């Protein structure tokens, strides 16, 4: 649903904003303490047909355009929200799909891995979301012990509101990929109008300086 | 793809010795974590690294849901958490239902802690797991989404060892099917007929199935 | 979906009988016209369920497949109202042009029951939803044929059977109907199944022995 | 296939010239009741040709995503004999059972074959659209079974009719449509195939379609 | 499209009895190089029909899959112009990557012969329409094996069956021949479909049994 | 994955430049005499799944944009050069494929064709890559013969650097769809930034002047 990365960004916000997977509330914070104006569960796209469809159709025409067609031997998803995206994507990419645990399970090179990953591939990581993309470095060292080689990961939906988001992965010489971000998710709202105006400006503020407003509104 | 039982079966079996997901040791049995002493070895989690393998899978996963439970008699698709995610995402696609996935155990405040995705009152769930050996631990996943308002009557397993006597009737209890593509007994049949393995072991694994408490305990230890 | 004729009439009946698209009731016949029956069909309602309309096409492709060829149907033509949407599908899956014939002409044209393009000596295949004795038939065949197109095929998702010359009226003017399952293969997947008592499907059987006899005795 | 929707009706308009679903006659107007037009158009022809309506179908689904809602339609019925197959090929591209609707009730769900679950929500599938009066009747006998209609779908939209919007917008029913009159007028100025009398005739009716249709008989 | 190995045989042949790619004529044997015999196969009409070629590929990967395996390809290798569609069309099916070897090396190097990337320890399947003899695909499978692909395995449509050493000069260099009908299976359709005379199908008979001696008696 | 001629164009370039189907080499230039700094392998583009795949949707919607949906009823190869591409256009299309040898074997018609070829049939002709399409016009020839109607021709890679590359075919009532050229595959390489500006000024100069360099270069 989308060529270029404008309308790939758009589509992907009018689709998180119409499963409700994205939730404003300026009155009440979502509080781990850090109160914030914006939730997120991108985890409900996987019970809307469709909307996944639509995604994972996105996230093939971004991974072929953004990395290459033939760059990719195999796809390795998270913990345990990033696997059925990674599957989906496997399967229009006709590449082996393997996924990655948060802790090893055993002794060896193979431990964290679960699934048959050959000596030199070339494996792209796909997770749902990220917010500082610290817990990509986990999976990231896992897959490189196991012998793969990781240099692109693809995620559904990007804060891009920490400045560390996209430079954690950088150093270890990987790069980030995403449908959408939460300025694309704003600007749709806005444009949309069916918020109200105050709800958008504490968005928007809570965006501009995350650290400030969930440390001043009971952080 | 068969179309029937003994077809598919032939067929998971086969696809699971060709791919080494099934390994037969009795020299030396796998002694697990829990200290079980088995001839035989299965990691259904190896078949989604294989396109061919699955997709054939898959097939025939939804071929034998189609048969043995029915066209329109589920609504929604949820899979045991790590394992059986894959299986789950790709039946729910190839089935044109939503798709959850179920936590082994609960975050969040009730009623819907355990399960991820949205799950409306009153759909028909089907649950999908990679392997199951006693099915045991389907009951708690069951009673999650239970807890939540599905209805659930069915539950769906790539590999059933079926060498436990009470592996299909802990689900019956709660009103729930089980329902596989191949067992022990198919696997070990098929290497027979292959041919590719001794006499010696396949004799043992045969007793190990026909006695497996016995086996574990005498021939590789409690 | 099934491979074989007895597998495909026996998965089409279970179809049928799990969406309840199919309904039997004894006590109190489905009186239509006057004619008196315990049995009622419904084949516009397996458009309403995605899972078994695909697995339905599957079945009509691999029958039209098996027992006319793979390349001897150079059109698909459904009838009025109920046969479009099967028709359509099949069409799709047979990756051939589509026409569907009204029942009443709209015009003065030699193409004025058929909404499409029809080229000269195209062979097409009659799609319909049921057939009861095949009376309905001749009218869309002869629409066809004054197009110019040549039909020797008409394919039916169920066949009533019962009646003697459902096959021989269209067989008296050249055309072949092929079905998926009957009444027949209802009745014996419903007496397998168990869910029907035995007086219900005792008494289906005898209506489907004896129509007209059952139909006088029970009704008008 | 096109993305956005001025590519979608541009092609759409290519489609319609190139199968000759499209008529232009300026010197003998189509006497359809009357009314002289210089313009015919048939939908239904667009069914006999497989590349053609796979196409239409790919456009119209990625319309009814792009202006309704990925997860805002649960049902699709189409009208009566007209729209029948692009209904089917619509419920078959998203995943979504089918109705349809037929002109005249025959014995709630009197008017409506196939299963209809209350509370669904449901999208019209029409051939073509002139002033949509006729889906005034569809739309109240979906909402009778209890559906919620609130988006209809046509592949071709006159657009040269005052009425043919506000009508369905009055009953709460919004219009999506492939394709006008005039992304028509204008792939045939620019393709150049047609002669410049005929066009301007036709621009002409299609300004002012009564005073035309009166000036030449009817 | 079949599931076991004779349904897909009797499909298979009643494909090519159907496009009449398979010809029959006894009275005037068809002499090509002399060798007049009673038959004649023409596989290469098949790409011709939509239909019946898609038919014929999910075959193909169904004899694939369970004669070889479904891990046991890594690439598809086709002939000379004659099995390159069927190759491609395998190869989209199974999705792997796609070669195919010239008749005679166009250069200097391990890959002169060969078309396309080919990686080194690539298990290649070869692709043809047909083998008589199979004594020309040694030369497609030395020059395969020469650019480091290992080739156990060999497909084609149609086998003649009618030579001793039809399989054993593959399996003598270790390379397996799969096929989908031979030419006894399509005389079996022909006999059951009845549209063949019984003096033609006799002829037809004695050639498959002793093709040197029939050739030999009618010339060539 | 594209939707104008422009962004078909800069794909298929890169598609090229990926998989190094596109050689430049300007110091020992390749090479019947003809010494040119750029070598072209379209025969490389069928060992790769997702770029073939990619290519012939990119091919569809060129023949469905520029000629037309319903104005083809066959799709006819080039020999040992064209089929893979031809039948997979084919089975796209859902029309006949057929294929034309080089060198008629027999007599009669369709000597020169493979396939069975309907009376009056309007027959695309597909080719891996033409330079000056001179070879073209055999096999429209051949087709023409047989009864089919060609007025199309479609290559995956048009040199564009010869003047007669077009005219030729539009003597014999052909038109030549490509869907890049060799400029296109140059700015992609040029914006691209992986090679060096010395061998990219010579490739210019070269495709400015094709024969002119041949000659001064040992052609």
């Amino acid at each position: 649903t989308g060529y270029d990365r404008q309308s790939i960004s758009d589509t992907t916000a009018k689709i998180l904003l119409e499963v409700q997977a994205v939730h404003f509330n300026a009155e009440k914070p979502f509080i781990s303490g850090w109160a914030s104006p914006v939730y997120i569960d991108c985890r409900k796209l996987i019970s809307y047909p469709r909307v996944r469809r639509a995604l994972m159709e996105m996230a093939e025409t971004t991974i072929t355009r953004d990395i290459g067609f033939e760059q990719i031997d195999a796809v390795a998803g998270g913990e345990t929200a990033g696997i059925p995206f990674a599957a989906w994507i496997a399967d229009r990419m006709m590449v082996p799909m393997q996924y990655v645990r948060k802790k090893p399970k055993g002794f060896g090179r193979n431990a964290q891995i679960e699934g048959h990953l050959e000596e030199g591939s070339r494996v792209l990581l796909v997770e749902d979301l990220t917010t500082d993309s610290r817990s990509k470095i986990n999976f990231v060292n896992a897959l490189r012990t196991a012998g793969a080689t990781v240099n692109h990961c693809f995620v559904l939906f990007h804060y891009n509101i920490f400045k560390e988001s996209v430079s954690v992965l950088k150093d270890i010489d990987v790069d980030l990929h995403a449908l959408a971000t939460w300025w694309d998710v704003l600007r749709v709202a806005k444009a949309s109008g069916y918020f109200e105006t105050k709800t958008l400006d504490e968005v928007e503020k809570f965006l501009h300086a995350p650290a400030e407003w969930s440390a001043a509104h009971g952080g």
